[PDB]
């Protein structure tokens, strides 16, 4: 129950909006979040659920 490169930079931005960074970047992971989970669908989240992923 573990994944990579989809919370590798997924908690990256999770850790700069929280000590306040540039939206460009949290979006950025946002988006390597909805792209890596979609590679990862290992056998465990499928498309893992990191955090954001595209959070409104």
């Amino acid at each position: 129950m573990v994944y990579d490169k989809i919370a590798a930079q997924g908690e990256v931005v999770r850790k700069l909006k929280a000590e306040k960074a540039p939206k460009a970047k949290v979006t950025e992971a946002v988006e390597c979040l909805l792209s890596l989970k979609a590679e990862y669908k290992e056998k465990t989240g499928k498309e893992y659920v990191p955090g954001l992923e595209h959070h409104h």
